[PDB]
């Protein structure tokens, strides 16, 4: 097979050029998991419309205002002649036309993930967004930088700089307990995988994994922050992530 | 096997006394779907606490005011002279303890499904409550009445006549669908059960059939609400629904 062409935005300097997007990492992590080549081109923010429709990709949401939206990441698989948007679609899209690879969405996991995934940004998600927003963009190379602080300004009605919290840092901790809970219901030494231990990674797994490394990235593996982050609830999420240190090939 | 007992609230004359609660019929549910033997015993809601605690039974809730809470429903296995409390551990004791009846957990699924449950109840449970609730009260018997007036007032907020709403309706509509867009990953022909068109009933579909079933007995299944509920996505939920009918023996 040919390499898949996977695009994700670029960094500065501050992150070593490091890819960082939780979105985009869902799909770096889906690659590396399944073992499939591919390589990375680098979109800009700002330039991530015009690139997907040039390839003739689609846009991920069609708001009320009437405005189409692309998003990354999208992939280019020279193997099938075919343009994927939308991470969950690519990683569906991953599943079924390299069927001998790691199953991402099992049979008959499909809505339970949906409803899985359609609440990890709003217990998870977003409270570690809040806490890595300036430092994301403060890693953005200059036209991206201005781009994000400027759109999502606009989104969250305030300038990054006051998004990060003590309060962000309770509800983190917060939906991780949630998340805990959940895991708690596969038992003892089955609570490190959606699934259980002998059930492998699944997609939703890796939506959680990717607001890890989205803030390992961003604040730095040896940081405050990332140390605080990994350490709450006993360690268990230091052993959760360490499934994933295999897949994070840049 | 002796029946199990299974403890549940009474109603009155308005619903003719049929069981009407979406937390017990969970569990009549999973009883009636696994084909397993069992007797009501009805306990009205100011006396559960003291039926539960005689039962040797435990709360399903303990506050910050330290303050132990009691539910139903509740179950006294005779066959293993065991008490089970909270409807989703009761469903879970039954897949373990008869492993010859169909699982509501299939392996590999409790955390997907622990995860579901939790968004139950905001989604889609609370808006029907909020359109049921007044209709709950008022069939009730006197006692249950008073104790569920006064705790379920002082919890909304609101009157309970003030708690269903247009805007209600348009939350319950929403939160369907969403249900409706998780169905849909399953694809065409796999979008009427969670785990799809052969992967069985789960106690998460359960939860779902179980604020139908609730909505169709207060309501009454002649209404003009029960058919604005089930009419909704063009009827897919009379669909959905339908596949619990054969599930809704009342001894």
């Amino acid at each position: 097979a040919q390499p898949i062409v996977f695009y994700d935005i670029p960094s500065n300097e501050r992150i070593k050029h490091s890819p960082w997007s939780p979105n985009t990492w869902k799909i770096r992590y889906a690659l590396n998991y399944k073992g499939l080549k591919y390589k990375t081109e680098w979109v800009e923010y700002p330039d991530i419309a015009g690139v997907v429709q040039k390839l003739g990709g689609k846009p991920t949401e069609k708001t009320p205002d009437g405005r189409d939206h692309y998003t990354l990441p999208v992939i280019y698989d020279p193997n099938t002649k075919k343009v994927v948007e939308d991470s969950a679609a690519i990683a569906k899209y991953l599943d079924e036309t390299y069927p001998d690879t790691p199953k991402l969405f099992p049979a008959g996991t499909d809505a339970f993930q949906a409803a899985f995934l359609d609440f990890a940004w709003p217990v998870l998600g977003f409270p570690v967004f809040m806490l890595v927003i300036l430092d994301t963009a403060n890693s953005l190379l200059p036209r991206s930088h201005d781009y994000f602080r400027s759109t999502r300004e606009q989104k969250f009605g305030k300038k990054l700089e006051e998004l990060a919290t003590e309060e962000e840092w309770a509800k983190v901790e917060a939906g991780l307990a949630k998340l805990k809970g959940y895991l708690d219901a596969n038992g003892k030494g089955n609570d490190l995988l959606l699934m259980g231990a002998q059930g492998g990674i699944t997609y939703s797994d890796i939506q959680i994994a990717s607001f890890f490394v989205w803030a390992k990235i961003i604040w730095g593996e040896g940081s405050e922050k990332w140390k605080r982050l990994i350490s709450l609830h006993d360690g268990k999420w230091a052993q959760f992530y360490a499934q994933f240190t295999k897949f994070e090939q840049v």
